[PDB]
């Protein structure tokens, strides 16, 4: 039987890592994508096709649990693993980003309270509660992501301030003896884009000990040249031998970009919701299936895609679709999309496996770019 | 290999018959539902999830395809199967019906124009034209559907001008080779709800002769009472060796009376429709997924139910999908629908086969009205 966790590094390429994580309710091969499953649902698709995409892993989220259906009556269906029908592990998102994103908010030491999109409240010991009660597998500390841009003074007490709710996540968290046994629990890194306070986020989670470690606090409008820089500083300061995930990421060369920086995880909304808009991945580039240009294309959205979408319709379909508002579109769209991020972590994990992720990120670029 | 067009009755009790079309995409089991797919997608499924609910044909429409992506389009793409990416039989209503329903028209004996909801233009030649063009297996004759309620001398001349229109279809679909030699055409009765009107129409079309006849002019706000009433009479009428097609019905119970009176063929857009409204059948009645008693109902939507949706999500996670606005609701609420219409067809099918369909028609609607 799997461990509650374990991450072990089959190979490296400089920064680069692949390798596997073992929950109890599955493994997890790294580099990751997680798709998004916000509403307990990965938008227009049913979770057996997220499955047959590829995909190890989805992702919820504590703020819009909370709020719709409600947490505890999650629970009491059973947790949202039974709820949703995914039956393999699920990260959820702790609200610390969501609430200061989504709501209409009092902050405080203790937490946040927030007007729904009545009011609610988060706190550490609040957010590890809820991710309980949804039976997650990959449980997120609450925190603060820092607004950006901010000024050093504020980005050091937000962080400050986050890894207090850090230590308090990982008491809450330990209290409560089945989580602690069948659930892993991640770190958020802060301190904005300063490596300084990068570095005393990193030593504070180090000396509190985490099951993995993300990067908090990008993907918040600094651009991609910014995110790059930032990373190459703040992933070293992270434990080597546990995962690193960064939150919110990202468009395709983003996480090329951030695996050559040593992440493992990644999450984002992009491809399902820019999929519901119309916009396929395809590597020589994104295209945007409304396009009159297409309403006559035989060809699938992409020429070398594996997805059940590129084995039986074409773009002109599609578009079609997508134009006439058709739900079948949204469904369309969504399947390629995520199969294609899951068919670029493949080759992401391959390569490095192989000794040729260097090449093979040269390579993408070079063709997705042209 | 499957001929053009062979229906054959297995079984019949009283007026009840059960058999088989054969064509050569397909075999069609009857009585038969049509899923409605009315922009070349019935809404919320892959094809391949239409086919596992147990459909054997599905429904197009000329007016929406010709509006939107185009006949000339579809053709050129190689027709509506291999665009839509379903390979069985297809039937397609004429324009007849829906022109007056959603356009915004003149009509004359040589057709209708009507702008789009644009100018365009139908009449017999072009409709049979358009569904030429799509590749229909089953191709309505183009009619007038006379709007309830009628004058009997306005019904006289609406029926009459069908009836014209109906060898009109008839000669412009015979000469057309291709479409002679690899399609069938139905006829659709007019006539109101007046007896000698019907008979004149049965009699008119029966002369001109047709691989199937429709009952028109129905499911038109008439109500069940007077819809039965009509039909006790017209579809005696018909050629009792061709399928009888009730064009637009219906709820559960209008099919189930409407196959003791004679019918062979359905479609509606209900169980799609109302599905993605939240309304569930059940052999026990219809139930509103949205309604507050199922959000915490582990049940499925239906006890006895043997779809996908039902051996794994439960009214309480539908019921959040509902109200959240969730893609995936639409898509199980319609999954479960048209199965749910299926089964039924199939209970139908079995009754009638072993001589039991009126003993299953007292116990159905004993139990779906109790
Ligand atoms: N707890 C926590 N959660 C986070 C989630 C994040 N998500 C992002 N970026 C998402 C940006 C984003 C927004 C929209 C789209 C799209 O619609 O395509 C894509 C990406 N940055 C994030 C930072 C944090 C963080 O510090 N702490
Ligand atoms: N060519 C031709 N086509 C027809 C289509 C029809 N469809 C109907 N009834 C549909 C009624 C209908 C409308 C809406 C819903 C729902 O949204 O649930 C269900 C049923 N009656 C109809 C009559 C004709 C006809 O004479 N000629
Ligand atoms: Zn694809
Ligand atoms: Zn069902």
């Amino acid at each position: 039987d799997r461990p509650r966790f374990s991450f072990s590094i089959a190979a490296r390429e400089g920064k680069a890592r692949t390798g596997t994580i073992e929950m109890k309710r599955g493994v997890i091969r790294t580099p990751a994508f997680m798709p998004v499953g916000t509403a307990a649902t990965v938008k227009a698709l049913k979770p057996e096709t997220v499955r047959a995409t590829g995909a190890d892993i989805i992702l919820g989220n504590t703020y819009h649990l909370m709020l719709r259906p409600g947490a505890e009556r999650i629970a009491k269906l059973g947790g949202l693993h039974s709820f949703m029908g995914w039956d393999r592990p699920i990260l959820t998102d702790s609200g610390g980003y969501q609430v200061m994103s989504l709501s209409s908010t009092k902050q405080s030491e203790e937490g946040v309270t927030f007007k729904s999109h009545s009011r609610h409240m988060l706190s550490p010991e609040r957010s590890i509660e809820i991710q309980h009660l949804l039976g997650s597998d990959i449980v997120m500390a609450f925190d603060e992501c820092t607004p950006y841009p901010a000024t050093p003074s504020r980005a050091a007490s937000s962080m400050e301030r986050s890894m207090r709710w850090a230590k308090r996540s990982r008491d809450a968290f330990d209290s409560r003896k089945e989580q602690a046994e069948n659930a892993a629990l991640f770190g958020i890194q802060q301190g904005s884009v300063f490596e300084n306070l990068r570095q005393q986020s990193a030593d504070a989670l180090a000396e509190i000990g985490f099951d993995g470690y993300a990067v908090g606090g990008l993907a918040v409008g600094e651009g991609q040249d910014e995110m790059f820089r930032v990373l190459d500083f703040s992933v070293p300061m992270l434990p080597d031998d546990k995962p690193h995930y960064l939150m919110g990421v990202g468009k395709p060369d983003d996480i090329v970009g951030a695996v050559e920086r040593g992440i493992d995880m990644f999450d984002c909304v992009l491809p399902t919701r820019s999929g519901r808009n119309g916009q396929a991945f395809t590597w020589d580039g994104p295209i945007n299936i409304r396009n009159a240009r297409f309403s006559e294309d035989l060809k699938p959205l992409d020429s070398e895609c594996h997805c059940a979408v590129c084995q039986k319709w074409s773009r002109a379909y599609i578009h079609h679709l997508i134009r006439a508002g058709e739900i079948l579109g949204a469904m369309l769209m969504t399947e390629h999309n995520i199969a294609f991020y899951q068919q670029l972590m493949q080759k992401i994990r391959d390569s490095i496996s192989e000794g040729r992720f260097s090449q093979f990120a040269q390579d993408f670029r070079a063709r997705y770019f042209a």
